[PDB]
């Protein structure tokens, strides 16, 4: 009866799914996908926290990021019904490169990455997972999109490795440096035998750029793989490098202001929502943390100013 | 109540493929799920389709699509089956503008007519055979039946005129196995010529070539299967050819021994009466029908979910026996 879901993706007849229309029994591309996430393996504080996380995603609405389109909760499982790509992943194309991407080529793939989390951080989303494989292929549009955010060692930011409180936005650029990094040699930046021996240089931060790679785009790698959180690039940095240059709106939140009765009704909409207790709204929104409360919140202020935008 | 609802009929989109990814490419492993919307329909053939659709889930046969799976709904019901990597016959034989070899129209064939045979002993009929309903699985080599004319039906008349026997054109009560034959020899006719046999610029035309039941087979095709043909488009049902004589036709045969392998026991195994009477007792419980009914359609020896679940409940009582032997 409630576990429909369960028969269809979970029975005896067979966790990403595609679902394609068919037509005289060949696909056609009338396509989604359908993500199935494991509840029991998570406790009910964490299970909470999970549902939150994806519910806000269905506000996200740009053209290099995965579509959410449902959430579908179960007792036991969750199901997303999702953007359905075309080629791949980004790391089984880097595996078919060897020694690197042509960097012509490179600056297109990672140019959409970059404006993609940079919607993202304009908007406190933020991936914290951030890998080639949650980099995807619509290669009939000639798109890649970021997809499967956050809530394996190479990619994780030093910090990270330490436990200490970290600034998420910052571990999405070491996470776009260590993307940019693969893109031009094709091999990860902090790969040895042990996965000790590793642990050391990604918190030294030692690597080795080839020489084939130009002097600009080498020095944006630098400019993103530092140990230091605090001396990482910020996005209207790198998004305006000149190794990017030439490559080719902008978020609302960045340059507009609610009124008081537009930020008002958002708060308002949000607690009648059961987003979160009106205090906690405003402890995160005044503290600037970035968790699915203000994503949320300025998610919402965006719909609104591209509605009174529009008017206009 | 609506989770299936939103997944198939949602705004980001009834027969669709539900198929495992690998790092974001398909696998192999994929399964179907056929949407069947059981509005526009009364309180009866909601009952029996459920049956139907209930009762096909015991038929297991290689060259039958399998149904692993009934869900019902409120408004749609979802048929969770066997997907195929091919593409259907309709296709396959319009590519070949003049028909098939005739040496691949007999290994299509003797596959079809197996499935055929398989379903009528356990008194299964299809009601809706063409070759839009066999569907290739060329991974495993063969053609499997599929979309049973369940009770939602009882495809549409512009389309299907050129598939459909004299008998159920002119409207009046027949034998369904019958039916399936004149199928057969329609099916048979497209491999060998890649054209139906009866089809004209109107479909009024059409429907008088069906009922005078005439037709020209290309020079090319050997005298047997030129026979095979005519011995399943005749007008009168009692005239066409019951699956023995066909399945045993010399175009089929060629004198290699036959395999018991995927052949129903209850065509010649018998039943005990104690046996017999537990079948009966269980489908009067299990609420498929009444006992008279049950003990009515077995005696008109008619070929719906009442017969058929029977002989596939018997067909189960015949193979548990036969492993303890």
């Amino acid at each position: 009866h409630s576990q429909d879901l369960e028969v269809l993706f979970q029975g005896p007849h067979m966790g990403h799914f595609a679902v394609v229309k068919l037509a005289r029994h060949v696909f056609t591309g009338e396509k989604v996908a359908v993500k199935v996430i494991d509840k029991t393996k998570l406790d009910t504080l964490a299970t909470g926290h999970l549902f939150q996380e994806v519910r806000c995603m269905k506000l996200v609405q740009h053209p290099n990021i995965v579509r959410l389109y449902e959430v579908i909760d179960t007792q036991t499982k969750l199901y997303l019904i999702l953007e359905l790509g075309d080629g791949g992943d980004m790391f089984d194309y880097i595996m078919k490169h060897e020694e690197g991407l042509n960097e012509d080529l490179a600056k297109k793939y990672f140019a959409q990455i970059v404006h993609a989390i940079s919607y993202c951080h304009k908007l406190h989303v933020v991936h914290r997972d951030l890998k080639p494989e949650n980099v995807v292929f619509f290669e009939k549009q000639g798109l890649v999109k970021l997809t499967d955010f956050g809530f394996s060692l190479a990619y994780s930011a030093p910090e990270i490795l330490l436990g200490d409180e970290y600034d998420a936005p910052a571990v999405d650029i070491w996470s776009l440096g260590v993307i940019l990094f693969m893109l031009v040699c094709g091999q990860p930046p902090f790969q040895e035998a042990n996965d000790s021996e590793t642990l050391t240089m990604i918190m030294d931060c030692k690597y080795t750029v080839p020489s084939h790679v130009s002097k600009e785009c080498k020095d944006l790698i630098t400019r993103m793989l530092q140990r230091d959180p605090k001396r990482r690039a910020s996005l209207e940095e790198i998004e305006n490098h000149p190794w990017l240059q030439g490559v080719d709106n902008i978020p609302l939140v960045s340059y507009k202001n609610l009124s008081e009765e537009e930020h008002n009704s958002i708060i308002q909409r949000m607690v009648l929502g059961d987003i979160a207790d009106r205090d906690a709204i405003v402890e995160a929104l005044e503290t600037n943390r970035y968790n699915h409360i203000t994503a949320t919140y300025f998610l919402l202020a965006e719909r609104i100013l591209r509605e009174k935008q529009e008017k206009e």
